[PDB]
């Protein structure tokens, strides 16, 4: 149950990680004139915010101690050249958010904590929806930035 | 105030006569068969047009002398030979409406002229966001003119 | 034929040029506060550069050359001293107009070019009533102003 | 600065006062049968009022401490004989409306006091409008009053 | 310039900072059973976030480069053992977010930055009312506490 | 009749000089956080305002000649401490206020203007209806006050 607080707490910290994740992307496509990839960008990074407040106020409930961390710096974000980089990224940041989630629910598991176990099965279902999502979006930019200009168009229109 | 009712008078000017480039702009885009760019050079050109009207009605409130000048024909179209070309000029014709107003603005400060500072803060708000515009559809007229017809198929959309 | 060519790209101007009259003519009616007539003004105003539109959009699709010229600077402010000035003005310009779409649809007939003759049609009939509304406006205000005062009277009233 | 704060303090005496003569000029309107011009005395002291509050509420939430001064007698009804001479004292009072305000703005500019200069924007734009407006009554007023009677005839029709 | 930028920049590190801050001391509200404070600091800390995305928008259309910072941990928090002990930081806090856009308007100022400083015109207005609005229920939350209990019967009704 | 006229023209700046009296304590209550007793205040002072102006209006009607005079500052501020200072002082104000109108009303029924005295039954009964509603008040305020924190947690409920 040590390790059960601890990874609780971790996965805030994650979740607003995420967020920041998010909106730096958001930023290169801005100004990179992808407005389309942009919004939706800032879309995921307004929702994993959401999924913070969603475990912390679990946590209050609970008594869970909180005790927020910094959210570090986005670096993925220096070296991005292409929006096929910034998909990538993105890809494996949610990869990276699913483990962490199922790290947290086999320490519930271990501990027999069956409210927070319950409590984290809509988020399981959420992260395979959303990396198949995102894995989907990655392979048709992958495909349409084979002819120059082709991309622009996912963006313009979708 | 000598030069900010100079400077006020030369904004009428430069609004009608960014009005009269637009127009051009469209009417290159009509005659090579962009409708869709056309349609959106026709607004701007109402837009600038209103633009110098709202000019010259503070002017006859705040009693600003106002003289109409020439309009000038517009030289621009002379060069144009693709879309990027036109985006292009009114990119900078953008760049230069931002200038003239900043100018203004710089000469009211100097003078204590608050209330023609305040009118101003929306027009500058305003520049704002049609550079970025502007500037954000010149990136994809380049980028999808790398591949012949591809440029054409997104002005029909649109 | 070339000269129909030339006079449609030349009537794109004087709309353009009519619409700047108009202009100046509402703001010396705004700076004498007379804010029914400067109304009125702002509104042909508008209304000429739609024409200009109009004829440019006829242009591009009957593949008419549009070249855009200067709008000459309006100076027929230089001699307006009152109301019955500026409205006499407003008339010659809408005489102007009307002989420009008379001398347009001629060149077009002489050529053939029924295409030309047709779009014409409603703008004779539009001239036929704007002169007819500007001569009656002027012989009002003319009138009007021969008594102190009672010109102002009808700008707040009217317009 | 102190500078600022008195300034912002004499700003609301300012608009009181400015009520207070307009509430004198619809009461030399009314007792002179001049209904409508009253009227619109009435709805600007009412106006001048609502800014003066608008200040005060401005200062309390930015802790500009607001001592209310005295509310002067509005004194320039002694030489009202005429409309004319009402719509002139009440350009004059819109006059040093604009001149407080913008020296109050001065002040903010100075001590870097942005909030103060944003709170001020609409006011300024504002007395541009009000300026204007007072201005052209007054031309119409001094050029209908031309002619005998003419004038209340445009009492009775406007405002 | 450069440096206007670089102070913008550290702006949407502000606004991140004070989001945080805010969801500390709903945290801490919320383990105390303070529900109600609670509610209003995260209602806050949503609202800070939101004018940091809106100087990133601004930033991104102005080619003002943005580089996101590391949001530090909240540390105040630590130290807090009353709800006014958590008021008075989040005033601080306030205060500092006012103070740092007074900093980017002067930056503004210095460099004829017109736009920058139309954008901040309504943070400044906004600030005003917060710091009115905080500062008031800090002095309430002050005197309820006088007394055993009053301050718990007003997290119930109000908030 | 001249009594009566003079004591007409000082009933307006009674009721402006009210209207003063109220906004004063509304500034008061603001600057010491009762933002409810300062909403209080600040909608009597526009009433009394209203009732000045219903005056002026009957007498501009009725040919009472009006000279309009300085409203005074306020003074009763100085002296103002605590919340039940601010209401005792606007009970006398309302106290003086009816006081006034008797006075006026007496002044009328002796040169039997019985228009003047139909104009006041109106304002008599509202002062009745004032003088209680305010009465009622300080006597809450002043028993709540009794325990610290107490009166805060009732501006708060208004
Ligand atoms: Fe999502
Ligand atoms: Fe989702
Ligand atoms: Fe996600
Ligand atoms: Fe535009
Ligand atoms: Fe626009
Ligand atoms: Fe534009
Ligand atoms: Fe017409
Ligand atoms: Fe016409
Ligand atoms: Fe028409
Ligand atoms: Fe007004
Ligand atoms: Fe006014
Ligand atoms: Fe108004
Ligand atoms: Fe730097
Ligand atoms: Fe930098
Ligand atoms: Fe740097
Ligand atoms: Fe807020
Ligand atoms: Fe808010
Ligand atoms: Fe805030
Ligand atoms: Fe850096
Ligand atoms: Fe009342
Ligand atoms: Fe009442
Ligand atoms: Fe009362």
């Amino acid at each position: 149950s040590e390790e059960l607080l601890d990874l609780f707490n971790r996965q805030v910290t994650q979740e607003f990680t995420a967020s920041q994740v998010y909106l730096s992307a958001s930023i290169w496509f801005d100004q990179n004139d992808w407005e389309g990839m942009a919004a939706y960008m800032l879309a995921e990074s307004a929702e994993e915010r959401e999924h913070g407040l969603g475990f912390v106020d679990f946590a209050n409930k609970r008594n869970i101690p909180i005790e927020l961390q910094a959210v570090p710096a986005p670096v993925s974000c220096a070296e991005w050249s292409s929006p096929e980089d910034v998909w990538q990224s993105i890809l494996e940041l949610e990869q990276a958010n699913t483990r962490s989630l199922l790290n947290l629910a086999e320490a519930a598991s271990t501990c027999h904590d069956f409210a927070v176990m319950a409590f984290l099965n809509p988020f399981h279902l959420q992260q395979v929806n959303e990396e198949d999502k995102i894995g989907s979006i990655l392979a048709k930019v992958t495909d349409e930035n084979r002819t120059p200009g082709l991309l622009r168009s996912l963006d313009v229109v979708s």
